[PDB]
């Protein structure tokens, strides 16, 4: 069960911080006394953040800004950041390749850069950070939707970047805990979030309810700091049911009897 | 109901088709009479398949060596195979690259090449296709596995990529039924299979059973002209129901009527 407290002090990366969920991320982490360093592309924005930050409570606040697709601005960056905050606690994966809902039409060049901006980037600024997280026995939350765990008409590229997400980190949790690896790796799945960028991409397309910016963040940080394996905030109780995959959870128990660990 | 009959002169593609499950669907398709198109990167292993299909009721068999990782040669070929049997019916999508069984420790390297063979190139080749295929109203079978579905220990950067797949060409299909587009898209899940890269690589590691190369590679074929969404050979009759996930279904559903279809 929660307190604030298992924040403050904690030395924290916040992605896609610039605006939306990332942004509130951010500011709670701040309200409980953490340090934080925040990116994202746009300079201005992300001034504008480390000092609300600052102003509400964070023992330090810095930004950093580049393009994600950038795999060497990742490996730096995650570099910087450690630095800056003598080490680091908490990795949260937030950002993602802003994507119109249209049917797919052949864009590869779409596919590709998706895939870099959401899926590649995570694992590099997962590989540069996991010394500290180590040293830490820290955190990394890996920001994904119910798109990641089903799918939906008009995003396939985002979609297969989510997916692949699960995939990837899912395994990483399963090695982790037979190597007695005390990371933790929070996915977190959620359902529409009233940001600007996620209204404005569905009115007259998706009618669906669309829940609150700031408690999805917190619930976020919540879940991450619980070292929850999984965190759904979609809009429903009964809904995580019904995405979580019970068939999934048999099957990687009784399969793991089938390896020969010993070997 | 399944008969052989419905390949009787169809143009197949099949990549990873000098050995393994692939070399097998091309020599079920030749038993039955289809033009065949097989790719991989080896020109001496391709050389055999093709005689051996001539050798057995091809109505026709022709290769194209090439690596599915640089993305200009999988365009290219499309239509290069597409001249030569005057059209396209099926294209399988059957190559992958294997990696090292191996605890993930930082090899991005991999992260990416695998992301490229694996997924990326499948959709290139997709893309390219489509035109021939909507005028068929002809078949993609896109081969996958379990860990496609579910993580496995040892594998994640494969098992990223499998997941992708799912997400990318679920998505694509849904696109399908919606603008009636009469292009099947089959996601292939399967076990374990006894070709020796499998067994190989799982040498002393994972102790479960492996079904037959020559059936598996016949099931792909079968569910794929049934046109059918899924098809599973995974070493059991209840494990299907276990992977493919009727809380992830009844979600697909239920969603699709909280879209706005007139725009
Ligand atoms: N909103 C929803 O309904 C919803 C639902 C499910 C999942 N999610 C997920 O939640 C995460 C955040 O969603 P959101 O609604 O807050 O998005 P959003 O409000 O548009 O904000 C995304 C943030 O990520 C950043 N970002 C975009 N491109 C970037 C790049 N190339 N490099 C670095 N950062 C980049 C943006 O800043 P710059 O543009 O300045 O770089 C912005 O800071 C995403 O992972 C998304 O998939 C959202
Ligand atoms: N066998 C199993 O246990 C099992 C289980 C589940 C899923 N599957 C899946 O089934 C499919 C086939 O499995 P497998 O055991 O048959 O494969 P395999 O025996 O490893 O066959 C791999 C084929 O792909 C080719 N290939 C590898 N890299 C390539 C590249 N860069 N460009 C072009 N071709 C490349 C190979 O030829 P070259 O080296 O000559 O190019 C070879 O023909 C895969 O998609 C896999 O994920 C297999
Ligand atoms: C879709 C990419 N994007 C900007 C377009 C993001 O801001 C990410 C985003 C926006 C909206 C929803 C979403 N994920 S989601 O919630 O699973 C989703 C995706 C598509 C449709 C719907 Cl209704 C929902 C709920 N992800």
């Amino acid at each position: 069960k929660f307190r604030p407290e298992m924040l403050q002090g904690k030395k924290v990366i916040v992605t896609g911080a610039s605006k939306g969920i990332g942004r509130e991320i951010a500011y709670h982490l701040a309200k409980m006394g953490a340090h934080v360093v925040v990116t994202a592309r746009s300079k201005e924005a992300l001034q504008k953040v480390v000092a609300r930050c600052l102003e509400l409570g964070a023992a330090s606040a810095h930004y950093i800004a580049g393009s994600m697709e950038d795999m060497t601005f990742a490996e730096e960056f995650v570099a910087e950041a450690g630095n800056l905050m003598g080490g680091l606690d908490m990795l949260i994966l937030n950002h993602v390749l802003y994507n119109r809902l249209t049917f797919f039409h052949g864009e590869i060049d779409n596919v590709r850069k998706s895939m870099e901006v959401n899926f590649h980037s995570f694992v590099v600024l997962s590989v540069a950070a996991m010394p500290m997280l180590m040293q830490s026995q820290g955190s990394i939350a890996v920001v994904s939707s119910v798109a990641g765990k089903i799918t939906y008409p008009l995003i396939a590229p985002y979609s297969a970047s989510k997916f692949a997400l699960d995939g990837f980190f899912s395994t990483l949790r399963s090695e982790f805990l037979v190597n007695k690896v005390n990371v933790s790796i929070t996915l977190c799945i959620l359902g529409l979030i009233d940001t600007e960028t996620a209204i404005k991409a569905t009115s007259g397309i998706y009618l669906g309810p669309a829940s609150p910016k700031e408690e999805c963040a917190l619930e976020i940080i919540k879940g991450t700091a619980l070292r929850q394996d999984e965190m759904y905030y979609v809009g429903s109780r009964w809904v995580p049911y019904l995405l979580g995959n019970p068939g999934r959870k048999i099957m990687e128990f009784l399969s793991a009897a089938e390896y020969n660990w010993d070997n």
